[PDB]
């Protein structure tokens, strides 16, 4: 019912739902306080699972729960790297080295599982590369200028790395059917982003408490209603593909969406760009290929 | 005479030529520059026939007539790698020069037959991300369809020679003869109809002093002359190609360890990242023998 090729259609929709959403039925998702949206994102997947499962999947325990706060945490750490990697580097930059985690992500799981990278594998993620890099090569935009961005990537890959690998190894190790993956990661999230907004945004009554309307709050639960797609469905494509599969799809998944951009509006366009596009295109192509090649091998 | 024998080199005589033309002759840009190749070759020819007499070569009609298409593509090689660059820049001319070495890799199988490597595809892509990197780390239309013109004229020369050479049993030596001979009236004929002669002016452009420095070009051509035919015979079409854009480097790297001028993060990785494809490059080639 559910396995293969399947997930991967979810996790496309879910991101493309969640991608509209967040730019068009919610006007400026540029929020001030960060974690707390994502606070409220998990609030609501929260909720939603538990009504769920008074009409009918999950399990709530103390054991699991000190295996999985390491992942929560990954988690949450990869979204505040990835948010001050942001900061200091361009979106095409912060596209190259994000691509680049696909890499050590792949070899990272044969130091975890043991799949070995075939030689096609590898072919593609040098693509994803050049796609990257040529999408960049197609685009604008003291020292210490550059300086704090390149950290904060170089931190941003490896918890992006050890978030996904560390909560694939434990899924198979408890045996996690999708639900409990979905409940252990915006349960045990809340308490780790409610840290999060402590430690980085201010909280002050007089200003940033006026900040947050009836208006926009109704912006966070359309959010958390569109989470709940991609929150599922990630869980889910690690566990039935791969730690490198669900890399290369969430890689892929913006392709279309700037190809929609092509073909949806009459804004200016690049061949450098156009490239790229399908150069990422060759690049997933190539993946699945390797993909059945070492199917049938073994 | 044969295996990474030929590889070392044509890259001593590469490197040879890359610092005679930088040291030894001040300004090589000449104003005539397929009369200093017909010169070039016009030495190598001249060295052949003393050494035949010391020792070799065959001389033919039969031969000569299916040689003939591989000079011309030489010529026009060179012809569209000129006209190339006078409308793209250096880093960009590599980027497509190293994207031609897949169709060569891809033209080796549709002339011999040698499947290409996962891993041999893998050299390939770091090649290109090496060049595309050592662009983006640079400053600076017609040129397109030039680029277009030499990728196709580069392919078919290396392809159809090695497919001669191993067709008529030619040795390095015979296809260095061949090579330098036929190419002197197609020399004459691409310099008759490309460059301006005029006796009031590019007489006296080629002086005593420079018909010197194109005979000392000559003997320098010699190396890698001797070489280019020895390697793409014993090793590949492809081997030749990668072997060729790889030289590039050291001599990059040479530039950077020998010079104070100024260098950019993304030059040194560049040049690293080449040298990442040239070891997945000579891996792919273990594999490819203990495979198969
Ligand atoms: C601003 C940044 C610009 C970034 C520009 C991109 C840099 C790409 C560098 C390296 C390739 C990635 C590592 C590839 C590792 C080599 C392959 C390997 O390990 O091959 C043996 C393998 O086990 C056989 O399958
Ligand atoms: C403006 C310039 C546009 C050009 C830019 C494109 C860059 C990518 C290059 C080549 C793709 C290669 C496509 C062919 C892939 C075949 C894979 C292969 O040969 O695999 C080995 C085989 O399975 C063993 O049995
Ligand atoms: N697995 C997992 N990923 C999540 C969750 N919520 C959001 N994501 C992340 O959200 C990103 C895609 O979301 P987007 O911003 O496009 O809606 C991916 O990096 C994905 O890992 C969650 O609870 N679990």
């Amino acid at each position: 019912a559910n396995s293969g090729p399947i997930s991967i259609l979810s996790y496309c929709g879910s991101s493309i739902l969640m991608t509209v959403t967040n730019k068009f039925v919610v006007n400026l998702k540029d929020f001030n306080m960060n974690f707390v949206m994502l606070f409220v994102q998990s609030l609501v997947c929260t909720i939603t699972l538990i009504i769920l499962r008074i009409l009918g999947f999950r399990s709530l325990n103390k054991t699991d729960a000190k295996n999985w706060f390491p992942i929560s945490f990954l988690l949450v750490l990869m979204i505040y790297t990835s948010s001050k990697a942001l900061q200091y580097l361009a979106v095409p930059i912060y596209t190259i080295f994000k691509n680049l985690t696909i890499i050590l992500i792949a070899y990272g799981e044969v130091l975890f599982f043991g799949g070995s990278v075939t030689s096609m594998e590898l072919s593609s993620f040098l693509l994803m590369v050049l796609s990257s890099v040529v999408a960049t090569w197609g685009d604008q935009q003291a020292v210490a200028s550059f300086n704090p961005g390149y950290f904060w990537m170089f931190t941003n890959c490896i918890t992006s790395a050890l978030f996904v690998l560390i909560m694939r190894k434990r899924i198979k190790l408890t045996n996690f059917k999708d639900f409990d993956t979905m409940f252990y990661n915006n349960v045990l999230a809340l308490p780790i982003l409610l840290l999060f907004s402590f430690c980085v945004e201010d909280w002050s009554s007089v200003n940033l408490t006026n900040n947050f309307s009836n208006d926009s709050l109704t912006a966070m639960i359309i959010s958390g209603v569109a989470s709940v797609g991609i929150s599922y469905c990630s869980g889910w494509c690690v566990r039935v593909t791969s730690s490198t599969t669900y890399s290369m799809v969430g890689a892929l998944n913006k392709l279309p969406i700037a190809l929609s951009g092509l073909i949806f509006f009459d804004a200016p366009r690049n061949f450098l760009s156009i490239l790229s596009i399908f150069i990422g295109f060759l690049s997933g192509i190539i993946y699945a290929v390797a993909k059945q090649k070492k199917q049938q091998a073994q």
